[PDB]
Order: structure tokens, then sequence, then C-alpha cells
């Protein structure tokens, strides 16, 4: 039988009328420069593919940081190089602002423009509910940016989101995950963080695409809105789906299954049994009343689907009423 191929309701095409230059980062060119220009100041943290530096450049002593990769293949260094200079200038997106490689250890590194982050364990404790529409709505002008041009994120979460709440301006990063979306493309479904992962990711379902940030995005205004961080709280791959299922019931799930003809790992048979789709009020409690309204769960209701294409894209994503309050307020200031 087979899976049921699957295309992206928009931006499905896009890269096949770039010039090939644009999304084939195998052939890419880069030049190095040198880090010598860069002093490191402090380590701002770590990960599993890089080490984090806050550096100065010691040309014009302006803050910046600096990203020394792990050892990944150099085509998915370039991968990450191309995206983020074909993304280059786009709202709310990090700039890549030089590529420079160790002159002794001979190990890649980026530099990226300095950002004041909070990090979210301070930070969404303190966001009011405008603040969260706000700052939803700066992320969706990157999610939709970047699907234009695309590319395909595929890491949303409140990690790779540096926020400068005193400025109110926002920063999405750590784009080492993205790819080039193309129609009909396979695409490994071990990527994202396991509480952020899409059930295509879980379900074993590579025929995916823009939307699986989206649901990525839901994932997170929910632990926002909710104040339950993470919201599916799955102790591996396969109980993360029944997290969502005991959520999101049973029945779309199977549903979902059947219409792409989706081979269920056997290892589902036992855990998944069968769930009613809870509504949303379950969730609402003295603490968190405030930040949840009939607009926020009908915004995230859209946002948490099964299936991919039932999911809101970006852009219909922004023309939601849980943003026009954030929308008006954009206008005035023009
Ligand atoms: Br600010 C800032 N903080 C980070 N922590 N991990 N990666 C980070 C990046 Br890229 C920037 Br820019």
């Amino acid at each position: 039988s087979g899976p049921v191929p699957s295309r992206a309701r928009v931006y499905t095409d896009v890269n096949t009328h770039r010039p090939r230059e644009y999304w084939d980062y195998e052939s890419h060119v880069v030049e190095w420069g040198n880090q010598d220009d860069y002093q490191l100041v402090r380590k701002l943290g770590r990960g599993k593919y890089s080490e984090v530096f806050e550096a100065i450049n010691i040309t014009n002593n302006e803050k910046v940081v600096v990203k020394i990769l792990k050892p990944v293949k150099k085509k998915k260094i370039k991968r990450e190089i191309k995206i983020l200079e074909n993304l280059r200038g786009g709202p709310n997106i990090i700039t890549l602002a030089d590529i420079v490689k160790d002159p002794v250890s001979r190990t890649p590194a980026l530099v990226f423009e300095h950002v004041n982050n909070t990090d979210f364990k301070q930070l969404y404790q303190t966001l009011t509910d405008y603040d969260i529409r706000f700052y939803m709505y700066e992320i969706l002008k990157a999610l939709d940016y970047c699907h234009s041009m695309g590319i395909m994120h595929r890491d949303v979460k409140p990690h790779n989101v540096m926020i400068d709440h005193e400025h109110r301006k926002l920063r999405l990063i750590d784009w080492g995950l993205a790819e080039f979306y193309h129609p009909g493309q396979e695409y490994n479904v071990r990527v994202a963080s396991r509480y952020f992962k899409g059930p295509e990711l879980l379900v074993d379902y590579q025929m995916y695409d823009y939307s699986l940030d989206m649901w990525s995005l839901g994932c997170m205004l929910a632990s926002m809105i909710f104040r339950k961080e993470p919201f599916f709280h799955g102790h591996d791959n396969y109980d993360q789906l029944v997290r969502i299922a005991k959520v999101l019931g049973t029945e779309d799930l199977y549903d979902y299954i059947d219409k792409y003809n989706i081979e269920l790992d056997p290892r589902f048979n036992d855990i998944l049994g069968r769930h009613s789709r809870k509504r949303w009020e379950r969730f609402v409690h003295s603490e968190n009343q405030h930040l949840v309204s009939p607009e926020a769960l009908d915004f995230l209701d859209k946002l948490l689907r099964y299936d991919h294409q039932s999911r809101l894209t970006a852009r219909e994503a922004m023309e939601h009423p849980y943003f026009y309050t954030v929308v008006k307020d954009q206008a005035r200031m023009g």
C-alpha cells in the first residue's frame, strides 16, 4: 500500500521557481573569516550541536554571539549557512554577521548579532495576556517569512526564541535543523525537541511540510496560556503521542492514520487505547484564567491538529481575531 503523498497548501513550489543556487546548499562556497577578529567574553550556554559564547568584535567593539559548531557533516554546516543568508534581513530572523574558523583548531563557528535575552524560565511567568499575543505575532512574522522563502525551521521551541522584553524585540534562532521544502521529498522525522514533535514525526510520516512548525507553535501557546510546561509531557517518542491522544482524542488520530495510510508502529497497539477529545476548559484554572479567552482557545484549537493539512498557516494565524488588538496598535505606531 504505502503512505499517501502530501503537499503543502502554501509555498509549495517556491523553491522550484528559485535558481538552483538558492536551495542547492551542497555546492555553496563559504568564505571563512578569521576568528581572531572576535574575543570570547562569557559562555552563554551549550547544547548538543554547539556551544555558545558572548564575544566582542575587536574591530568596532560591538557585542556579538559566537556559536562554535560541534562536529557535523560539512553538508549540514552549509545548509545552516545558506539558510541564514537566504533569510538575512527577514522579519524577526537572527542575523548572521560573519562566518569564521579558528586558526588553530580549524573548528567552524558562526557569528550572530547580539540579543538581550531573558530566559523563558523567568520570562513566561511574567507575561500578561497581551504580551503572549504580541510575541506570538512576532514569531508568526518570522515563520511566515521563512515559509514563504521555502524554508522549514523544524525546531520551534522557547529555547530558540530570544526575547528582548525591555525593547519588545524577538529573534528566532538556531537554524541548524532547518531544511528547504520541496514537494514530494520525504524528510527525517528525527527532528525538533520531544515535547514539540508533531504527530507526523511520532507516527513516522516523512512527507511533511511547513505545517510542522505550526504544531510546535501550538505547543508553545498551550504552555504559555495554561501555565503548564510542557503541555504534552511524554517520557519518550511513543508516550509523547499518548499524551497528545489523551487530549486531542483517539478518534481523530486513527482518522489521520487512515487518511494517509500510515503504517503505525506495533508499539502503539497497546498504549494508545481509546480517549475522547477533551474541551480546553479542563486546563483552565485560577492561575491561568487571565491568559485564556474564547479567542485564545479558538486559535489554539486551530493549531493543534493531527492532520498537518488542517492546521492554520502562519499568515492565516496572523489574521485570527486573537491578534486583532495587536494589529491595531501596530498600525497606529506605523
Ligand atoms: Br542572545 C543568544 N543566546 C543564545 N543562547 N543559545 N544560543 C543563543 C544565541 Br544564537 C543568541 Br543570539
